[PDB]
């Protein structure tokens, strides 16, 4: 996948993972890039439109747990002015186990909502073009951060979602890939909340082990994009980017 | 783990693959079974009674939707009546991804929060006495039906959920497994809503298929909670009761 003059939706573009993947994206001569943030970062975008200008960089406010319509609603008129997307990146997440409900809705519920929204513009069904869906999980989705138990929950559930989009491509057009960041400097993992107080030192102790920064997983990011592997579970870990192989435990035969 | 003179609650015990459980639960000879469910189905209940009559069978209507404050005056309620609980049992499910918000309320958010609920009696912590959880999950929660992604994300999410709680168990006290059915002849699975309709005949596709019935399902659900294995995730398919194993993709070193 060649990124040029190619449309691109980022969900959450303007956080600590998200601001260093814009930063390479924005390099590739993307015609469009919208992004959708809860809140403004007039700084970063002020930084992302300097870094290329011939990209068009377009900020919507979009929170992820409003309701289906809602962003059925905003990405008509997305695609209204943009006519096609060729990319959806859902890159929201808040890691703070001390909101249970606020986790799911975030980090699974609100990615699934979108995703399903995108749908009524992409699917082969209705006669739309297809789609790629870039998912932003975790590491925690496949092995939980046990102290979290509810942040890594939600990523496994966004890993499974994203694995099942992928099947589906051949019905609905959409192909759906995974980015799951190892544990990265930004200010998520700065401090954080675990379940219960069950360790309040779970910030200190998650950096007292190897972290990569996030302009190294930034750059690999973009790469796993680039790759364009449908049903692909990349693991940015490290400085590394690797595709993990899902374990067959079961199968539905169908 | 045996059984003899426990005090169990059972949410959701009064379902397919719940009542068959529950059939098999009251011939231990428990003190009291105590039935959480949102409805009352009086059919069921008189059978349980008449099944084993030396058991204190109890029915509270519980919607594992409500938030945690509730479910924590619920169960305060119920261990001041019993004083001690041995066994927690998290059995609500809902299969339906044209319900994308419920299933993951429902499968996911409820069992957390009902969890979270029972900690503050059991947490070790707090001085509490510590507990047993037995979370039903699905193999779908494995391997998605990626025919219903939601609903297996969401099944996904409470393995990943019931392992991280396994390994707080020297914290808190609660040790906790997941008990995971292959695809059981119960209305659940009779017919069902995919997402997006990929796929209208997927009850049909997945019956056309090796399935096992809710008592098979029910005789090994029980020898599981006996095994009372910390961390355990049962797969229950086709009639037969083995442990799986989880691969170890990323680690926190925490
Ligand atoms: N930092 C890590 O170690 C790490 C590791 C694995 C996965 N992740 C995931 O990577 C992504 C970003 O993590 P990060 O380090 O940049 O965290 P971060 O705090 O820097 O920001 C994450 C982004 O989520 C957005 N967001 C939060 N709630 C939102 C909502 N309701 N609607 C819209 N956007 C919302 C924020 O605006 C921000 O842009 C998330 O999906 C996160 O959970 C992070
Ligand atoms: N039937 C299968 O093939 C299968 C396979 C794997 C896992 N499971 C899981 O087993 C559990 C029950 O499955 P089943 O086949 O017996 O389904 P079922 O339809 O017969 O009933 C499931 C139970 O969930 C309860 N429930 C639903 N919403 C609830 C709510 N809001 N509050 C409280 N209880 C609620 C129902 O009342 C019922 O007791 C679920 O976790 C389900 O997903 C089922």
């Amino acid at each position: 996948m060649d990124l040029t003059n190619k449309n691109v939706i980022f969900v959450a573009a303007l956080g600590g993972i998200g601001l260093d993947t814009s930063r390479e994206l924005v390099k590739r001569n993307l015609k469009n890039f919208v992004i959708l943030d809860r809140v403004e970062n007039p700084t970063a975008l002020a930084e992302l439109k300097a870094i290329n200008p011939k990209v068009n960089i377009t900020f919507h406010t979009y929170d992820v747990t409003v309701p289906v319509a809602e962003s059925k609603k905003l990405l008509k008129k997305i695609f209204d002015q943009l006519k096609t997307v060729d990319i959806l990146i859902n890159g929201a997440g808040i890691l703070d186990d001390h909101q249970i409900e606020r986790t799911i809705a975030i980090n699974f519920t609100g990615l699934v909502n979108t995703t399903t929204a995108i749908l009524d513009f992409w699917d082969k069904r209705k006669g739309g073009p297809g789609g790629i869906i870039a998912n932003i999980c975790s590491v925690t989705g496949f092995n939980a951060i046990h102290q979290v138990p509810v942040y890594s929950a939600s990523k496994a559930a966004v890993v499974s979602f994203t694995n099942s989009l992928a099947k589906l491509a051949p019905i609905t057009g959409v192909t759906a890939y995974s980015i799951n960041p190892g544990i990265t400097r930004t200010p998520l993992v700065h401090t954080f909340n675990s379940w219960l107080d069950v360790e309040p030192r779970v910030a200190e102790l998650l950096l007292s082990h190897p972290t990569q920064t996030s302009e190294q997983c930034g750059q690999n990011f973009v790469k796993a994009i680039e790759a364009n592997k449908n049903g692909a579970i990349w693991k940015l870990d490290l400085g590394t980017l690797e595709a993990i192989e899902w374990t067959k435990h079961w199968d539905s035969h169908i």
